[PDB]
């Protein structure tokens, strides 16, 4: 409907409106039934961030479950770009993806793009690139993934992701790309290529492909469903979340641009509650998105702080033991998971087979 | 000065000027003294298209022989885009590269573009290209390389070279893509991006690159040398040949769009007879003999003379042209042959070959 905000898959400004971004992205609603379907074929409750509609829009996701019952199966596809450490915002995708791995019992692969952000951005080197690369797998090895229905890939160390994407590359029009990503005559020809490399590991089988991701994701898998029947796949499936706001602001998207406004999943307690006491709904948008489990407590607590029973002091204390207890889990198993790359990099079942697309010898 | 004649990468259009080219470019020409020097270092004599100066254009070749005077050495670079067969204008810098292996001992490089002519060729598939490929490796093979020196890979197989691009892939902008090689908003991505990974091969190794190729091959170079060495490399040399030229026209080059006026590698003694015999063409019959058939500068200049006065018959000249054609090409496919098993030691197995697969991480 109305054009004051900025979504795409390098930016987000602007008080977003999600009703509206459903409908210049053609995205399909999440609708209620198609939630209780989920809940009915896995026998399970939902996970917190499904029930109350963080993920808010779906793409072919009927077509999923459709598939899953009738016994062909499917896949699993999201990555992380290792521009440098995860906050809250990016985890949330890979425990979506968790859930759907466990009740589902598909393959996942997970794509590192550390080529991307060497490419897109000036500050950061190909080298440095790499390294956050490693931080980031164990953040995203810490959900707790299956060690044999999982791949995790580097662009630059699994480079079989460009003969991957050779054949989305010839089908991908310049001036399409320009129209699509915004595009200009200054950007670098790596830039231009990349979208081939992200839409590359759906066609990692033959099988139909699910991707858990936010709504600014969303581009590249347009450009995918645009060409997949005449390369010989299925159009990409996909489930859509909202953003996670910043503490100060609602007018955006909590960024690594601004860490004061962002808590990372390497965040110590003392920096979460530096950050938390030092300003000023965004105090209970992230315990409705992702920190509180229980809906009579998010609800009860939601009213007593609306209506004033509850000091605004006492709240926020709330607000961080939920933040500090998920931390303090979280950066226990990425100690854990340090002892684990190698599996969900190599030596796991998928990651062999994976592997083995080396010429024998 | 002129340009009525178009050299891209991809098409070559009208009589070129080869002088003019030289301007166009900014390429140095190939002066009389480098050659008398590289006959010194090697201790030999200089092979029929390096004396004859078919190879009439370099860049910074006089930094690649004080390299190898100053004991620092260098690497040669090469490649074949596997669109269909090879004809005799695809070989000739091969043959080039092979002397300069053997001459110099040096490492060898030669990327099959497979993923290129997918991309660049609508009606081609890449399962065509990977196929043209391994026709081609036994062409290339054929002509014959140190099996320790030398590595021939693919681009979607050897993927690494995606990794070897992105470098360059972030200096190169848009803007000098479009300028350099005259990309339009109708291209696929994949020809954009490509560039990257033409050039990629240079950085191989810290020591400096030698291409020897045709002047068509030369926008990669120059685009390569703005960023050497911020990416913290050599800037390229290069020697560039001049084209052989089709049967029946002086203009353009021989290319596989018109079968019938180019000699395939794979071609029969037949198909080169019912070729020459059948068009009334002749300078184009000697410029064959001068480039790359008759190897006696004697007897090269002597059939000249004994042509254009009429002391011979054009008959006698296309008859002495096709039984040369004719030598080449049976003791080429005989060796083609033998190049079948040599596959595996050229592309994995061999010294270097082994070194270069040796970047499958420790598993
Ligand atoms: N503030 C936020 N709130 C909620 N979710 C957020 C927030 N910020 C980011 N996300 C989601 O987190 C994932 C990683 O973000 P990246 O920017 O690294 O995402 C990137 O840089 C990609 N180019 C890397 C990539 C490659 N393949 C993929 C497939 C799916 C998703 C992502 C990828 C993403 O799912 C993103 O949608
Ligand atoms: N009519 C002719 N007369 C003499 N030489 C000719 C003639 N036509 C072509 N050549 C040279 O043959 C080699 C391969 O040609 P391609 O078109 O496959 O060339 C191609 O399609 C490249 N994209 C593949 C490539 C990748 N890296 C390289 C490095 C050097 C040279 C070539 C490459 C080239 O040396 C070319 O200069």
């Amino acid at each position: 409907m109305v054009e004051e905000f900025k979504v795409t898959p390098w930016e987000v400004e602007g008080v977003v409106d999600y009703d509206k971004l459903i409908k210049h992205f053609g995205t399909s609603p999440l609708t209620e039934d198609l939630l209780e379907k989920t809940a009915e074929l896995t026998k399970s409750e939902l996970p917190i961030f499904f029930r109350r509609k963080f993920f808010f829009s779906h793409r072919d996701y009927d077509l999923i479950l459709k598939d899953y019952e009738e016994g062909r199966g499917f896949f699993l596809y999201t990555g992380r770009g290792p521009s440098g450490p995860m906050h809250i915002g990016h985890i949330i995708p890979f425990f979506a993806t968790k859930w759907l791995q466990e009740k589902f019992g598909v393959n996942l692969y997970i794509q590192i793009t550390d080529d991307e952000k060497f490419l897109f951005k000036e500050n950061l080197t190909f080298d440095d690139t790499k390294r956050w690369a490693y931080d980031n797998i164990l953040d995203i090895i810490a959900v707790g993934f299956d060690p044999d229905k999982t791949f995790i890939f580097q662009n630059s160390e699994f480079t079989k992701i460009y003969e991957m994407a050779i054949p989305i590359a010839k089908k991908i029009n310049f001036s399409m790309a320009k129209a699509v990503f915004g595009f200009t005559e200054q950007s670098k020809i790596g830039m231009i290529f990349f979208p081939a490399i992200q839409i590359a590991p759906t066609f990692f089988e033959r099988k139909r492909c699910l991707i858990p991701a936010a709504i600014d994701q969303d581009p590249y898998w347009r450009l995918q469903r645009d060409f997949a029947e005449s390369l010989g796949y299925y159009k990409t499936a996909a489930l859509h979340s909202k953003f996670v706001p910043s503490l100060t602001s609602l007018s955006g998207k909590m960024s690594a641009s601004k860490p004061e406004t962002a808590i990372y999943l390497t965040d110590s307690p003392e920096d979460v509650e530096k950050k938390v006491w030092k300003f000023t709904c965004v105090v209970f948008k992230w315990l409705e998105i992702f920190f509180e489990e229980d809906d009579k407590k998010l609800k009860e607590r939601y009213y007593a702080c609306k209506n004033g029973e509850l000091t605004c002091g006492e709240c926020k204390r709330y607000l961080i033991s939920k933040i500090q207890e998920f931390l303090k889990e979280h950066q226990r198993r990425r100690k854990k998971a340090e002892k684990l790359v190698e599996k969900f990099k190599y030596t796991g079942k998928l990651a062999q087979e994976m592997w083995n697309e080396a010429i024998p010898e």
